[PDB]
Formats: C-alpha cells, sequence, structure tokens
C-alpha cells in the first residue's frame, strides 16, 4: 500500500529532480569533481548518473532502464528518465484520487501504444542517399552538448564517418560503430581535429633509427613479451673469468634476436606489439629497416587488426604468411606537440578513425562524449530509416491524439490516459523552462498553434521564443531514440507503479 | 490459553499480510534486495517467503506446510497461506464469542470434508488427448506472473513440453519433470527463447581446430580429472643436463595422451566432462578429430546421462563400449552472442529442454520462474485428470454448499462451518481488491449470479468488473492444486489452534 509505494515515487521524482534542469539543448551544466581532485563539469546523462552514486533500489532500477535503453546512442535517456519521473508524478496524483495503481498502468499501457504508433504514422522516411539531411540531425545531437563553437565542421565530419561505415547485409543496413577509432591529444582549438582513413595509433616510434614513412606496409600485429629473457629466475649462478661474460650475453642477445627473425619470417615492413621492447632489440630492428612501437593499448591492436586484414599473433613460433596485416602508407607526423603513427590506406576500405583536439585537457574529453552519442545517433537513422522533428513538436501531437482517444478508453482508465498526455506536455514545459521562457505561456501558445492540420512539425524555436516549424530549421531526430524513450519511460514508470513493497537481505 | 495462542495467530496473519496484496492474476509486486546490492522485484510465493526471513515458529510451521506442499507446481502455496491465515481470523472472532478451539477445529474438519468433495463432485475430466485444452491451463499459471508479453508462444511450448515426457507405466500417467532441461541467456526479447529435441550445454568448445558438426556422434560422459599431473606433489627433484628435460615432459605429456586413447578405446564421436581439460590434450583431441567440452555442471550431465542412453563414466579405467551415449547431430550455433552446444536427436526420444532469453539479466531469471511453476502445474492436471474453472468460482459454490450444510452439523460447530465458509470467501474479495474493485459490490454481486444453476463456473473478470463464464474464457486450474491448498490451509490452521503453549531451549 502506500507505505512504501511513497518511497520510490519519491526516489524516482529525486533522480528527475537531478537533470530536470539541463533537459532541452540549452540547459543547465552540473559540475563533478573527483575525490582525486579533478573537475569535469558536464550535461551528458549517462555522466550525470555514472558519476553520481544512488543507492534507493528505485533509482538504480530508473537508471537500469534508462542508460541500458534499447539502442546505441545515449541521447534520450535523458527524457526516458524525465518523462519516466512525470509520469509518476501525475500517476501520484491519481493514487491521491484513489485509483488503484494497477488501473493507473493499464491506462498507461494504452496511452502508450497510441503514443507509439503516432509517431510511425507521422515519421518521415529518411534515406542515407540524403546526404544534406543527416548534416543538420548531426547538429540536432552535438550542438546540445558544451562544444558550440564551430559545429558544423564536427557535424559533418560524424555524417562521412558513418556513412562510410554502413552496408548493406541482404537489403538490411547493419553500420558496427567499432569499425570506427577515436583518439585524442590537447593542442590548438578543435577546428585543428580531422578524420583519418585508416587507423591512427597514438605512441611515438621506438627508435630514431628506423624507418619514418614506408610504401606498401606489411604490419605484424605481435602481442607478446619482446625483451631480453631475465635469466635471473631461470637460473642463479656464479662466474669466474670474462672468457665465460661473453658467450653468456652473446648468445642472450642472440636469444632475443631469434624471436625476431622468427617474425620477419613473414617478412613484414612494420611491427607492433602491446609490451616493452628491448632496447638492443631496437638497435637490431633499426639495423634491419623495420618500424616497431612500443607498449600500445590492445583497445586500438584489435581496430587495426580487422582494419588491416591480419591477425593479433599469439605465439611467435606460430607466425603466418598471413597473420600480417596490408596497408598503403605509414607515417608518423609530429602533429599537435607528440608524434603518432598512422596507417592510412590500409586493405580494408570501410575503417576510420576521428583525432580530437580540444585545446585542454578537460575541453578535449567531453568534446568525445559529444561525438560518440553523436556518431551513435546518426547510425540509429541509417539502420532504421524513419525521423521526425523534434522540438517539443511530437509531445503535444502524441498529447492531442492522445486527448481525444481517452473519451473512449474508458471509465477511470480515461483519467490515467489524460495523464499520461499531461504528463508528456510537462516534458515540453521543462524544456522551456530551461530556455528562460514562461513554461505555460508558450506551451499553451504553441499547442494552440497545432490548430493548423499543416504544423505537425511546428516547435518552439528556443531562442527568439515563438512557435516555429522545427524542420525547416534542421531539428531532427531518429524517429526511434525519442520513441524508445517513450517505451522505457513508461516500462520504469509502471514497473514503480507495480511495486508493493520492498524487502532485502 | 489465550497467552500466546494470540501470538501464533498474530505471526500467521503476519505472513498473510505479506502476500496478500500479491494474490490473484493482477496483483502486486514485491522488491528484494540482496546484501550483495542487487534487486530482484517479484510476486512468486516461493521466493517472497525463501528471500524473506521469519523468526517466529508458528510462521515457519505455516510455510512449512504452504510451500512443502502436497505436490509439483508451487502454485497455490501463496493460497494455502492466505486462505490459512484468514481461517486463523475468523477463527479469532469464534475464541472471542468463547468457544474452546477444540470445538472450532471439529468444526472447521467437517467443514473441510465437504468443501473437498464438492470440488470432486464437480470437477470436469480433462484427457491429454485435447491439447486445446492444456493450450489454456498453462496461461492460466503463467500469464500470472510479470512476463505478459506474448505469453501464448510461451503457453504454447509448454503444453507440448510435458505432452513429450508423458508415459503410461500401467494405465497410470508419471510425468517426470528431470526429462526437460532449462538454460538461459540473455539476448533479444523473450519470443527469441525456443525449445530443442534433445539436450543442451552451456559452454563453447574447448578447441577451433575441433569439429564443430558430427554425424550421428556416440557421447563419452566422462567425469574425472583431464589435465597433466603436476607431478611436484609427487615429487620434488634436481635437474642437470637438457637430455633429462625432454624425456621429463615427453613422457608426461604421453600421461595424459594415455587417458585419451584409454577413452577413446571406445570410439567416441564426442567427449565432454565436468574439469579443467590441458591445453596440450586439446591439441591431441584436436589432431584426433574429436569434439570436447571443458567444465560443465553436474546437473546437466546427468539429464544428458539418461538422455542419450550413457553412464558418466566414474573411472577412465573402466569405460565400456556401451558407457557412451548415441546421438544424432551435434552443433554449436552462435545464437544470442555466445555459443552453446546442442545435441539434437538423440537415442532417448522423451528428453526435451528449453531455452530462455528474455533480454535483460534479471527479466530472464523470472520467466525461468514462471516456466517452471507453469510446467509443473500442466504436469499435474495429466497425473490427475480432474480440473475446474478458476475466478473465484469453486470458492462461492464451496461457500454456498457449505452454508446449507452449516444448519445441520450441530450446535456450536455450525459457527466455526459457517466461518470456515465466510473465510472463503474473503479468499475472492482479496482477489478483487487486487483488481481495483470494490470487493464487498462484487462479492454479492456474484454470489448473486450463483443462483442459475447453470453458473457454476462463473467467476468475475479482473478486467470489465462483472460476472462473467470464466471456463468460456480459458481460465482453468487443476482441480487437485486448488484442492490440495484447502487441505493444506486448514492443516495449518487447526495446527495454530491446537497449540496451547511455546517452550523452546
Ligand atoms: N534544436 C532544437 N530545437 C528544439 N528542440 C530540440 C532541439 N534539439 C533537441 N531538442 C529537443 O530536446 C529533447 C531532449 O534532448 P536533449 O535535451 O538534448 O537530451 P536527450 O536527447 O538525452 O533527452 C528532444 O526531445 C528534442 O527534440
Ligand atoms: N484468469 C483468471 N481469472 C480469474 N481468476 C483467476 C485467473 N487466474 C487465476 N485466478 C485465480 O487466482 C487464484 C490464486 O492464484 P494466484 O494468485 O496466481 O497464485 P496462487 O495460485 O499461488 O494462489 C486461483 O484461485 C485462481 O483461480
Amino acid at each position: 500500500g502506500k507505505e512504501a509505494v511513497r518511497a520510490n515515487i519519491a526516489a524516482v521524482k529525486a533522480v528527475e529532480e537531478a537533470l530536470k534542469s539541463t533537459y532541452g539543448p540549452r540547459g543547465m551544466d552540473k559540475m563533478l569533481v573527483d575525490s582525486l581532485g579533478d573537475i569535469t563539469i558536464t550535461n551528458d546523462g549517462a555522466t550525470i548518473l555514472d558519476k553520481m552514486d544512488l543507492q534507493h533500489p528505485a533509482a538504480k532500477l530508473l537508471v537500469q532502464i534508462a542508460k541500458g535503453q534499447d539502442e546505441e546512442t545515449a541521447d534520450g535517456t535523458k527524457t526516458a528518465v524525465i518523462f519516466s519521473g512525470e509520469l509518476v508524478k501525475k500517476a501520484e496524483d491519481l493514487l491521491y484520487k484513489d485509483v488503484h495503481p494497477t488501473i493507473i498502468i493499464s491506462g498507461y499501457k494504452k496511452a502508450e501504444e497510441v503514443a507509439l504508433q503516432t509517431i510511425q504514422e507521422l515519421a518521415q522516411t529518411v534515406s542515407i542517399n540524403d546526404t544534406d539531411l543527416l548534416r543538420k540531425i548531426a547538429m540536432t545531437s552535438l550542438s546540445s552538448k558544451a562544444v558550440a563553437g564551430a559545429r558544423e565542421y564536427i557535424a559533418d565530419i560524424v555524417v562521412k564517418a558513418v556513412t562510410q561505415v554502413a552496408e548493406l547485409r541482404g537489403d538490411k543496413w547493419y553500420v558496427d560503430l567499432d569499425n570506427i577509432q577515436i583518439v585524442k591529444k590537447a593542442g590548438g582549438s578543435i577546428n585543428d581535429t580531422q578524420l583519418v582513413y585508416g587507423i591512427v595509433v597514438d605512441k611515438e616510434v621506438v627508435h630514431p633509427g628506423m624507418p619514418k614513412r614506408l610504401e606498401n606496409a606489411k604490419i605484424a600485429l605481435i602481442d607478446a613479451s619482446l625483451e631480453v629473457e631475465k635469466p635471473e629466475l631461470d637460473a642463479e649462478i656464479r662466474i669466474n673469468d670474462p672468457t665465460q661474460m661473453q658467450k653468456f650475453l652473446d648468445e642472450e642477445e642472440n636469444l632475443i634476436k631469434e624471436k625476431v627473425d622468427k617474425i620477419l619470417a613473414t617478412g613484414a615492413n612494420v611491427i607492433i606489439c602491446q609490451k616493452g621492447i628491448d632496447e638492443v632489440a631496437q638497435s637490431y630492428l633499426a639495423k634491419k629497416g623495420v618500424l616497431a612501437v612500443r607498449r600500445a593499448k590492445k583497445s586500438d591492436l584489435e581496430k587495426l587488426a580487422r582494419a588491416t586484414g591480419g591477425r593479433v599473433v599469439s605465439n611467435i613460433d606460430e607466425i603466418s604468411e598471413q597473420d600480417l596485416g596490408y596497408a598503403s602508407l605509414i607515417e608518423e607526423r609530429k602533429v599537435g606537440e607528440d608524434k603518432m603513427v598512422f596507417v592510412e590506406g590500409a586493405k580494408n576500405p570501410k575503417s576510420i578513425s576521428i583525432l580530437i583536439r580540444g585545446g585542454l585537457e578537460r575541453l578535449v574529453d567531453e568534446t568525445e562524449r559529444a561525438l560518440r552519442d553523436a556518431l551513435g545517433t546518426v547510425a540509429d537513422v541509417i539502420k532504421d530509416g524513419r525521423a521526425i522533428a523534434g522540438g517539443g513538436a511530437v509531445e503535444i501531437e502524441i498529447a492531442k491524439k492522445l486527448r481525444k482517444y481517452a473519451p473512449q478508453v474508458g471509465g477511470k482508465e480515461q483519467l490515467a490516459v489524460e495523464a499520461y498526455a499531461n504528463a508528456l506536455e510537462s516534458l515540453v514545459s521543462i524544456l522551456i523552462e530551461n530556455a528562460g521562457f514562461d513554461p505555460i505561456d508558450l506551451l499553451m501558445k504553441l499547442r494552440s498553434t497545432h490548430e493548423n492540420e499543416n504544423n505537425k512539425w511546428y516547435g518552439i524555436d528556443l531562442y527568439a521564443g515563438q512557435p516555429v516549424d522545427m524542420w525547416q530549421k534542421g531539428v531532427i531526430e531518429p524517429a526511434l531514440v525519442k520513441m524508445n524513450a517513450i517505451k522505457a519511460a513508461t516500462e520504469a514508470a509502471t514497473l514503480v507503479l507495480r511495486i508493493d513493497d520492498v524487502v532485502s537481505a
């Protein structure tokens, strides 16, 4: 009964109160200071919840549904939760009127149904051919984050980056984000960032006496120990004369050269690994004319593996005339400050990376967040093929269309549905609020400007304060992201109500 | 006297107050947070009592009778207890009137008798031939749990799954649930779950160089250590020259190959065990063309043992030309995300398994609960052969029929019986309550609609709020489950009253 159910609700409303002021494209920012001392300020939902530990079960339950939503991009999780808590709020008012929660559930379900198809039988068909459209959908996502200086630059990139990896595995597209690497290093402004048509390794070469530019390379992904073997563990021993010394360090030096020749046995122009490479073994590779790289996060070896059609050598005594990937040109431009290795024109085409350079140690970090989400979302538009105008446009519609529905739904459930609708408009008010305008004023002024059947795409320009056509202003979103959000929010919302009591161990 | 007897009752009523709000098919849900931090919300009685530690003796005594009821399925234990506590409540009112508890006992006994046969001489004869009926009885059980999306899918499965294992050992059916394995792994929705006509092992093959598909296999259930023998415990020793090394690791490697050949001595296409298999022994089995699996819960070896007509090899030096089971086709489809081994078309027909895939790490878990109970109950319908319409239909009947009985029973005992009846209707009110309708209103409106001798199967549709024919709406239950419940509840109920005082050590 009311006992605990109030608590869960409480907790949920609580989570809402944590993002509410950051919703919308011109929302606020929350600050986060690591215990280490480092500060990071943002308005990315995932981060605001990952870095913010909540304890109450209901809450972990809400976020579990929100973050681990139904798809790629992190977008809409912020909606999923806000809208989620709003249903809870507006549902609370129903319990006050004494309507069994089981009813508010059915009410919401039926409302969800309609609310949902109302997006389908309204969404517009977007095809990856139309490149001038995604140019917008991209900004409609990244323009939302801190970094809003010359976004067209980043926006444009994001579009090319995805269309590059896309495929048509049986008239059914499949964009695998893993085919894109993202590396970042301080320096200049964000305009100094660019996309490379191949993998990019952030780690300077091992020795200066090595080829800093190979034509038609044959990469050798060697993952294993490549340094003189400490021989102390194997043996503890004494020594007399210098005659013994020589033959000791000589063959021991020849032991590493063995692994090296056994690898060059495939004849590779370049060889990179993820462990410490001996300094004596460098002079050897240097004299051989090989290009080698020290420790390097396995995280990129893989992305570089299937990007150059090679294998990540497990055991050196097993290397094959094929485990080595091919390329076209390797380089090491000292871009920014440090020097990085490039592997442009790989064997595998659909495989590129992006290089972020925000400038400051932290500004760069959040550019990566925005970019991650930006890419994800764009890929989702393609994987599906439906896209609607964002701006609260779909909210008010889902509302109105819902109000005309309620009347017939039934006795009490009606109230549930009428509610589901009101809670939903609350969504757009919050959006207005953060814009700095009277939420009620514009909401009424907008839901009014939706009488004209030819305004479906009308929303509220958060800079001029007035209803305008969102679509014809470059503001679109994956009709699926803001759709799964609704399924999500309602899932959570009705789930909290389904709960009668909590007993833990 | 009143002294302690109040306490026990108190405790019992207490247990009722813990499930009451979860009774019925549209009941509430209770939340459970493990001390580890993980949360599980449910309305399955067993779980609500297992995960909820009660201390008072009476309570452990009630649940002992309830859980360890009289049969398979966990269903009705929730009834057994609620109804149990209701008799206690309504019996308490009798003590208030000063009627020795010994009398309330006899009262209840005699009422139980009648209440019981009233189900027999009223139940309808169901035969396993009628497959279109169990299609319902299954839903009448699983539709009750959280997972209510496309249940017809699961419901249908459950029916085929049992009829598959059923037997007629001397015109007396015997369904052994153990002949059905249940494996679960996240991924997609629940619609992505299916039943396999043979055992299914959740564990990827041991080596990539092995046959991932054998025609007509001869399984070898080898339960024992299959890895190079650590020789340190056996011996501690020194070493000089490399001549000694070779003959050491060589024969030691040949030691494991021995066990392998001694097993292949039966000539098996596949061999799986429940321990760690050496990596060198893999290269051997790989070169031999055998399909082997690493550690695997003994829990499935057995289900796979008598499912393929083989023995679980205790000692490798004892394997026989028969201890190995036969099959038809083994496979390893990467269904979902990970890869699992299948053993379809085994030697033994009546032996299948079910694969659950709810999607989320927890959603999948409760689908297994619902499914377990769902299977159990269906099997019980067959083992017996009698089934009645659920929906409170039988309650009100057992009531009415009971009221006409009371008058003749006797002086005081009458009140006991009239009570036994009232307490029983309370059962259906609780059911109504959770539906969101006035318990009294409908109960009277329903027990009224039972004047018409042709409505016996009439109950209250918990979605429209009105008496309708439950039977003709696909709502049936094992006339035995809701029968043993009554025996159970009354057992417990009268047992608490039989107690005069508790003295512990
Ligand atoms: N340019 C824009 N003009 C008006 N509304 C916008 C614009 N961009 C996004 N929105 C609205 O903001 C809503 C929420 O997005 P946002 O606040 O960025 O975080 P999230 O996508 O995680 O909810 C979406 O409903 C959306 O249509
Ligand atoms: N579809 C239905 N319509 C009406 N009553 C139902 C339906 N399904 C089950 N019931 C009633 O619910 C009662 C209790 O079942 P339930 O609440 O699921 O848990 P348990 O079986 O453990 O008591 C049974 O008496 C039963 O007939």
